[PDB]
């Protein structure tokens, strides 16, 4: 909507209180014109019909519980904005700046969150199982990297390409939370599942195993379902990740950790520059040397850690 660029204040999700870029004409409407061609969130009302209405509020304050989702999908829609933008120097998930959308209070007692190929949609949750999938930060992120990725590589929905797009996703979601960095960690979605349960998650980085996703190319699933295992085998590249970072020990293979960062740079850069809509795991072990052989030199530590990580996963 054109109008004028305003300031309101809410709170999110878990209570916490932020301020959001909105647009004034009559309605305070949550439109930031401060980054790229916009970012819009809306109101899908308990229904599926997509979008929405772009959210509309009489006085620019966003204090109640109903204005909450729309509070966090927004304000970390921008947070996300920003990473890409200063991080990798890209602007939007098409590197064009593109406006970027999301709805919230889709369908009741969704416990879910996905990229629908053109914006971002967030459930409330049933409330038990999960609360408002957008107060997760690397819910939000893993879902608009779920956009970058369709705009580059294009990893294709399935088997080994599919769970590299999986991957890709929890990477830099993980990596927009530490940026934030409110309780960073290498788990994906703690902050929204199950209220009544601490610890816990719905996938682990660090040990993919304690949620049952392998992580050793031994081990990864062969059948049909989730689209022949995307969220299963990602576990096998999130590990990787982890270890690329953070190093460790994994079935005997040590990895030298290079630090976030790195990670980031050299992940960004095999997701833009080498992997294609059919890469497979060994193509991505090959993308992310030829990645941090780019950036660090052939003989640097980067390559060599690189290297060891996917050896411990078991993909060469
Ligand atoms: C953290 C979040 C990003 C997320 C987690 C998620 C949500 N669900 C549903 C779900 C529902 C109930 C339980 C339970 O324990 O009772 C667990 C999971 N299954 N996985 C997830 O990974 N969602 C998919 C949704 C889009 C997938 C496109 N097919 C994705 O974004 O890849
Ligand atoms: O835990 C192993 C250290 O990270 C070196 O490698
Ligand atoms: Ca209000
Ligand atoms: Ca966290
Ligand atoms: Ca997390
Ligand atoms: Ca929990
Ligand atoms: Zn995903």
């Amino acid at each position: 909507i054109t109008g004028t660029s305003t300031v309101g204040v809410g709170r999110g999700v878990l209570g916490d209180q932020k301020n959001i870029n909105t647009t004034y004409s009559t309605y305070y409407y949550l439109q930031d014109n401060t980054r790229g061609n916009g970012i819009f969130t809306y109101d899908a009302k308990y229904r599926t019909t997509l979008p929405g209405s772009l959210w509309a509020d009489a006085d620019n304050q966003f204090f109640a519980s109903y204005d909450a989702p729309a509070v966090d999908a927004h304000y970390y829609a921008g947070v996300t904005y920003d990473y890409y933008k200063n991080v990798h120097n890209r602007l939007s998930y098409d590197g064009n700046n593109a406006a970027i959308r999301s709805s919230v209070h889709y369908s009741q007692g969704y416990n879910n969150a996905f990229w629908n190929g053109s914006q971002m949609v967030y459930g409330d949750g049933d409330g038990q199982t999960f609360i408002p999938l957008s107060g997760g930060i690397d819910v939000v992120a893993h879902e608009l990297t779920h956009a970058v990725t369709d705009y580059t590589a294009g990893l294709i929905y399935q088997n080994e390409s599919g769970a590299i797009n999986e991957a890709i996703s929890d990477i830099f979601g993980t990596l927009v939370e530490f940026y934030a960095n409110k309780n960073p960690d290498w788990e994906i979605g703690e902050d929204v599942y199950t209220p009544g349960i601490s610890g816990d998650s719905l996938r682990s980085m660090s040990d993919p195993a304690k949620y049952g996703d392998p992580d050793h190319y031994s081990k990864r699933y062969t059948g049909t379902q989730d689209n022949g295992g995307v969220h299963i085998n990602s576990g096998i590249i999130n590990k990787a990740a982890y270890l690329i970072s953070q190093g460790g020990t994994h079935y005997g293979v040590s990895v030298v950790g290079i630090g976030r960062d790195k990670l980031g740079k050299i992940f960004y850069r095999a997701l833009t520059q080498y992997l294609t809509p059919t890469s497979n795991f060994s193509q991505l072990r090959a993308a992310a040397v030829q990645s941090a052989t780019d950036l660090y030199g052939s003989t640097s530590q980067e390559v060599a850690s690189v290297k060891q990580a996917f050896d411990a996963v078991g993909v060469k």
